[PDB]
């Protein structure tokens, strides 16, 4: 049967007609062979742009679609759910992206853009005269999902999924669960104490029936696509037996090298065997070999003999059907702005590690002091958007938590010490969620917390004492300050952890211009990836404060368990295959694909290629290799491709 | 059985023990009588502290256990699940709050703080000598849920417990779903249409397998408790038959009768017989009875006769397990801060009635035009803050949006003319989210978009050209301004919806100091209450945005799925029972209850009050208003409170 193609050119209100004249690329558009209908909506997405669609394919007798709108990214499922419901199979569907290709980007080039609009749109029904209707490929779904990461968003994704029933394994990176709010002192606005009701959900998931916690664990490799994920955890060696350690800690003592504390952020010193924090959920202690000197003066302290350098990490292997990403972030590092002496002074230290001076059962014992004498300091400046709203150092957004912070832990120092004087040099007080504009004016009016508008130019140490002067123009009164102070806090941003771009690899998931993860849509899918069966929840997705991420860690759980519910998913025909009858077993194409998907064969008495259909992700490096033609992607065939190529400069 | 009482003191660092001396209350409580064991510890929620209390449970067979520490509503499920794993019933633990009610508050009188700290201890021993033990009531949950608004949060709740299996009913107060999303033109920060997100998401709920969508209708009744519910639902008369409407609109062009479109905000004018927008779900018309003349005229262009005055509203009894509150918001009405002008100037309008104007399907075909002589704008200033952010108004809190919006529809007004100076009046510009920075960045940059730190004293109009002059002083110049405009754009924060009063009423749920809805926690529990089964999602529980809308429509239906996937749920056994042997029916209980549960009935020949155990919610007002003492509530008798008042003056 011949093609029979309608054509719909979207205005999006005036997003694309604004700069685009659709009106005359829908005429063109009729110009084209086997274009028989050709209409331009406001939005072809709404109800009466569907509808329209749908009738048209009906009355017209249409057998390709081709829609000139925005990206196939957004709208490409919503369309081909729209032509199924019309009888129309949904390979016999063609985007052309007119909007983030053409008009949002050619504004002062209307004329042009009208002119790309018609080319994009002639490409889009040359390849659509040679589409093929596909079946969409029915699998099965793996009752089971995979959480990586196990902070509060982590912890609350593995709760809510194992709470509805479903088996849930939970990988946490480092010996303990509970991320940067068991770090943290107290939580803004309610000032409650950070791990005194965190703790509460950390006990939970390590006894939950249906959450399997690996803790000192990573994901080092994942196979598949939704539904049949192939995962391989990788179970670190704590080089202490598991089930003989008492989490007392007195093998510690006598070892001879001192590792800074990560948990600490640097200011505190743990040996080679350790315990994150007191709290720690498992708790058990690890050595690190990275640091390790193999004396084994531990050993020799230690009761049960739980200590073994012969231990070796365990692979796990495991099938789920859902994943999770929840590894959250990293505190920016501020030695960048060398303005500011990070590094170089002893008194400029960063809002992570103030948390941790001001935590009771930090390194300081609770107690705030100064690096350099050990002394509390009488007059304390926090430094607003380090790392954050800055070209220079190319974080160019909002780190959201960073002004709350550093009021709450205003109010924290207050407390413990009423005669102390603080300043804040701000930009913008973003307090921007409930309770928090009353709690910024709570900072002032009830503690006496100073506010600055300016932003810093510089900190200058004076030698001598150890003090630090912040330069900065108060803004509101039009004047330099040169105002003395005992510390300088620098409130710094946040920046995705340093694990994140092994894990984007695994996963194959994308990021946004902040380096955090990218979701599907910003408003249609905050929680979801473009890689079916893979979601995002916390701080990885960019920065936040607990209520978000925790809210992230449900809205992902409800997201992960509806192919889980669902038990069947739908995955797209695009895979490879062999043309026996050319194929004369070359070979070429065996080793291109990364999953084994192509094979060697005998069949009708001689050699022949073959893909395991299953195996193959689409990608269409194969074909692209193979040197007789006989590979071929459905719905990406050389001369469909061929075709499109030749709608740029004329009709096919 | 004697009572064997285990106290415990926590010093919670230094939070308690630094004012009150916790060594000195210990001794004190193992002068109580039944005290057997009498501990003193840093920190009793920590791994030690509870294993310290689990093993006293069993070495010294306790049968109480009062912990002198915080607050019961940080800890006490976390002691309960402590004291239940030894073996002890979790009804027989009793807390004492010597930290946030006495070490916290009473400082500096250490001495009467200790002897404050050894009365409440005092109290909690004499209340637990007479706790019992009490066993958890098991309900059934019926396998259904109740979402009440269908704008963006909502729809997402919906869809997202549709597409996991569960019945779900979505009930829309108006003609159609959508929400104040429908009304916007483009949506920040992606600059979308409004339709591009919401439409697709309007048409899927409209046609979902599993979701059973009253438009046009409303809650007037919920009766029950978490798993058992029993909702009246009021599908009221749109006067059209909607099986045979076809919503083709022949009816609208005939209608003599003209009323302000309420979808417009009164700056649209709409028929008698109407559709709330051109993108409505569902796509069928209605009859504004308290507007109509009944002349007929729609009904004889009405092909299928659809059009029937004598429909009657239905009232639908549906059973369901769980529900979600999604109502929304309401604009400030900007009429009290006079100073302003709005509803005195023509040319003051609100950003909510400018997202009409601006609308390609509003009132004014998408084109920004002033109110007193229909000519475009060539100068708009924008007020930011107005209604939030102010005591004057009452509205002390942030409304989150307003500083987004602005410059999103200073960017759109922009686009369509270029020579339009647009001036946005600010104190601070809230741009914390992701691409948000980037959003101001390029408001500023890439389209010239100007802001002035300053909050405006006061708007004057011109009687004479309808112009408005803004008072302000720009505060980053120290000097007043006072520049002439064409159109005063207020962008007005967010209020809770007219009809949250009578919402709060039905569903029993509580309100926060900025009059939107109370969550369970701030911090763990964003989306639930604290009345079980009952959550929350978008605007409703506080001013946010459309990703964090739907963000919390995807965490609402995690949250309302555990209930319905378990099948079962336990209620708190802290209920009223009566003592049939004392009794004598005087039904003084009866009307008490707001949930009726005391009943009168006969028993072996006479009349003696019954309480329905699951319709118990355990406040203690019908055992305290009971004359023979018959009615007690568990876990709060009369004899245990008395008991409590002697213990503040001497033992037992
Ligand atoms: C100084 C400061 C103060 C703050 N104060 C507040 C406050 O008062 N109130 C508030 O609400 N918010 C505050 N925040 C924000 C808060 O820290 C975050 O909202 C919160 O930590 C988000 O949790 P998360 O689970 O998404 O990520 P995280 O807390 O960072 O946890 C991520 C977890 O994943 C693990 N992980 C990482 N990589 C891997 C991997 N490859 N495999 C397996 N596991 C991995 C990590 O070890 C970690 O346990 C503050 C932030 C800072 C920097
Ligand atoms: C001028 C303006 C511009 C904005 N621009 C943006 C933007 O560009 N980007 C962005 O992300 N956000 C924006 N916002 C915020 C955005 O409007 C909200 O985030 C969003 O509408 C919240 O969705 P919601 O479902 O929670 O509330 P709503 O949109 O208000 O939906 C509530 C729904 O419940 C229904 N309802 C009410 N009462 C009842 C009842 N008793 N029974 C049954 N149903 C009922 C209502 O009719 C309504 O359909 C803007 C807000 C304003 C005021
Ligand atoms: S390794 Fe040995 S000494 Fe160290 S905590 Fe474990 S059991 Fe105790
Ligand atoms: S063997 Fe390793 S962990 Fe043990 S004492 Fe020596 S360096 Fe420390
Ligand atoms: S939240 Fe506050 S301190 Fe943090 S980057 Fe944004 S404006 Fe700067
Ligand atoms: S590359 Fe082509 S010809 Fe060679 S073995 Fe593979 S399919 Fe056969
Ligand atoms: S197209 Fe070829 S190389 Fe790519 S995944 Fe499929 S079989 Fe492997
Ligand atoms: S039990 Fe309460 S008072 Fe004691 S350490 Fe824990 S939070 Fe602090
Ligand atoms: S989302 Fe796509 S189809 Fe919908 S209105 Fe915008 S451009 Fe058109
Ligand atoms: S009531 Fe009749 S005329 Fe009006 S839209 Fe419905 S079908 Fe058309
Ligand atoms: S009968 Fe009512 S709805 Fe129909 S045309 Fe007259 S006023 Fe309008
Ligand atoms: S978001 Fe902006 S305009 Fe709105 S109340 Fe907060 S600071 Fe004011
Ligand atoms: S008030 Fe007391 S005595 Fe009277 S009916 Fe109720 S339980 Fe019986
Ligand atoms: S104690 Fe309160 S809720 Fe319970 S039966 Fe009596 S009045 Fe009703
Ligand atoms: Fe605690």
């Amino acid at each position: 049967e011949e093609p029979r193609i309608g054509v719909y050119v979207c205005h999006c209100g005036v997003n694309i007609g604004g700069t685009v004249d659709c009106p005359d690329v829908t005429e063109f558009a009729k110009t084209l062979k086997n274009v028989v209908v050709a209409r331009d909506y406001k939005y072809m997405c709404a109800d009466p742009g569907q509808e329209m669609i749908k009738k048209d394919i009906k009355e017209h007798n249409l057998n390709r679609v081709v829609v000139a709108a925005c990206s196939p990214r957004l709208h490409e499922p919503t369309f081909r759910r729209c032509v199924a419901e019309a009888g129309l199979n949904p390979f016999l569907f063609e985007f052309a992206n007119i909007r983030e290709h053409c008009s949002w980007v050619h504004m002062h080039e209307k004329e042009k853009a009208t002119e790309k609009a018609k080319d994009l749109v002639r490409m889009a029904v040359a390849k659509a005269r040679l589409l093929e209707p596909l079946e969409f490929i029915k699998v099965g779904v793996t009752q089971r999902a995979l959480v990586i990461g196990g902070g509060v968003a982590g912890i609350q994704t593995a709760l809510d999924l194992g709470d509805m029933g479903f088996e849930t394994i939970l990988v946490e990176k480092t010996p303990s669960v509970g991320g940067r709010m068991a770090q943290l002192d107290k939580t803004f606005p309610t000032n409650d104490c950070s791990i005194c009701i965190l703790a509460p959900k950390m006990v939970d998931v390590a006894k939950h029936p249906n959450v399997k916690l690996y803790a000192y664990s990573e994901v080092v490799d994942v196979q598949g696509y939704v539904g049949n994920f192939k995962v391989k955890i990788m179970k670190k060696a704590r080089y202490i037996d598991e089930t003989k350690c008492t989490g007392c800690g007195q093998c510690s003592e006598v070892c001879p090298i001192d590792v800074p504390n990560e948990f600490d952020m640097g200011i505190g010193m743990r040996k080679a065997i350790y315990k994150p924090f007191p709290q720690a959920v498992p708790a058990k202690y690890t050595i690190d070999k990275e640091h390790c000197i193999e004396c084994g003066l531990c050993a020799k302290v230690c009761g049960p003999n739980a200590i073994d350098f012969d231990q070796e990490p365990e692979i796990i292997e495991a099938e789920v059907g859902t994943i999770i990403c929840a590894i959250g972030y990293d505190a920016f590092d501020p030695t960048v702005r060398e303005e500011y002496g990070y590094g170089v002074y002893d008194n400029v230290v960063t809002a992570l590690e103030l948390e941790r001076m001001i935590n009771a059962s930090g390194p300081t014992g609770g107690k705030v002091i100064r690096l350099s004498d050990g002394q509390k300091p009488k007059r304390i400046a926090f430094i607003q958007c380090v790392g954050s709203r800055d070209a220079k150092v190319g974080n160019k957004y909002c780190s959201n938590v960073c002004c709350m912070y550093a009021m709450k832990n205003s109010q924290l120092i207050k407390e413990k010490s009423p005669d102390t004087e603080i300043d804040i040099y701000y930009m913008d007080i973003r307090a921007f969620s409930k309770g928090y504009e009353e709690f910024y004016e709570r900072s002032a009016k009830q503690y006496g917390i100073k506010f600055m508008r300016g932003r810093p130019s510089q900190v200058i140490e004076d030698p001598e004492t150890g003090n630090l002067v912040v330069r900065a123009e108060d803004t509101l009164l039009g004047e330099i300050l040169e105002k003395e102070y005992d510390l300088v806090v620098l409130s710094v941003g946040m920046v995705p952890t340093k694990s994140a771009d092994e894990v984007q690899k695994i996963l194959g998931i994308s990021r946004t211009p902040d380096q955090f993860f990218m979701e599907a849509h910003p408003k249609l899918r905050p929680v979801d990836t473009a890689t079916d069966g893979v979601y995002l929840a916390g701080a990885c997705q960019g920065p936040k404060d607990i209520p978000a991420s925790v809210a992230q860690g449900s809205a992902a759980a409800s997201r992960a368990a509806i192919p889980l519910a669902k038990g069947e998913v739908e995955v797209e025909p695009i895979i490879a295959s062999v043309d026996a009858e050319i194929c004369g077993g070359c070979g070429v194409c065996v080793k291109q694909c990364p999953y084994g998907a192509p094979r060697l064969v005998e069949k009708d008495g001689k050699v022949v290629a073959e893909v395991i259909s299953a195996l193959c992700k689409g990608c269409g490096t194969c074909p692209a290799g193979c040197p007789s033609g006989a590979l071929e992607q459905d719905h990406f065939k050389t001369i469909q491709l061929f075709k499109q190529i030749e709608g740029m400069f004329r009709d096919t």
